[PDB]
C-alpha cells in the first residue's frame, strides 16, 4: 500500500490522476477494485484493462468462479486472487443503468468496499455502464468509510471531479 500523489478530499477517500494497472503495478495493494459485471467477463474498460495485465490469469479463475458458485447480483462482489496486480482482487457489479438497472443499487455496490480497510479502485458504474462519473465519486464519499483510493485514468474528467468536490 505505497500510495503517493493522491489528493485528500474527505477524511478517508482520495484521487490520483493515474491508470490503475500501473497503480497496483507500483503500489502492489492488499486490495484491487475490479468494475465488474455480473458473469465477471472482463471483456473492456477497468475489467479488461486488469485482466490483460495478468495475461488472462484473472478471466481463467473468474470461469472457475462462476462455474461453481453462479453468478454475482447487481450490487454484490466476490474476493479472488489479485495475481500480479495485488494479494486480491475485489470484483464489484455497479448498476448498468443503460439497460434499466436501478441507480439505487450504486450504494450497495459502495457498501462492499467496507469490508476491507484499505482499496485501490475505480469509480462504479462509470463509462459503459453510464452513471455520471461526478455523482459516483459522491455515493463513494458518502458510502465508504474505509480508506479507499481512487485511480482516474482521464485527466479532463480528473480536473472535473476534483473541482466539484474541492
Ligand atoms: C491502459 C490500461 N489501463 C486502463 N485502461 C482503462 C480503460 C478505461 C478506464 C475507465 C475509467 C477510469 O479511469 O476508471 C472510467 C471510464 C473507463 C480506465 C482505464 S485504466
Amino acid at each position: 500500500n505505497s500510495f503517493s500523489g493522491y489528493l485528500k478530499l474527505t477524511d478517508n477517500v482520495y484521487i490520483k490522476n493515474a491508470d490503475i494497472v500501473e497503480e497496483a503495478k507500483k503500489v502492489k495493494p492488499t486490495v484491487v477494485v475490479n468494475a465488474a459485471n455480473v458473469y465477471l467477463k472482463h471483456g473492456g474498460g477497468v475489467a479488461g484493462a486488469l485482466n490483460k495485465a495478468t495475461n488472462n490469469a484473472m478471466q481463467v479463475e473468474s470461469d472457475d468462479y462462476i462455474a461453481t458458485n453462479g453468478p454475482l447480483k447487481v450490487g454484490g462482489s466476490c474476493v479472488l486472487s489479485g495475481h500480479n496486480l495485488a494479494k486480491h482482487c475485489l470484483h464489484v457489479v455497479g448498476p448498468n443503468v443503460n439497460k434499466g438497472e436501478d441507480i439505487q443499487l450504486l450504494k450497495s455496490a459502495y457498501e462492499n468496499f467496507n469490508q476491507h480497510e484499505v482499496l485501490l479502485a475505480p469509480l462504479l458504474s462509470a463509462g459503459i455502464f453510464g452513471a455520471d462519473p461526478i455523482h459516483s465519486l459522491r455515493v463513494c464519499v458518502d458510502t465508504v468509510r474505509t480508506n479507499v483510493y481512487l485511480a482516474v485514468f482521464d485527466k479532463n474528467l480528473y480536473d472535473k471531479l476534483v473541482s466539484s468536490f474541492l
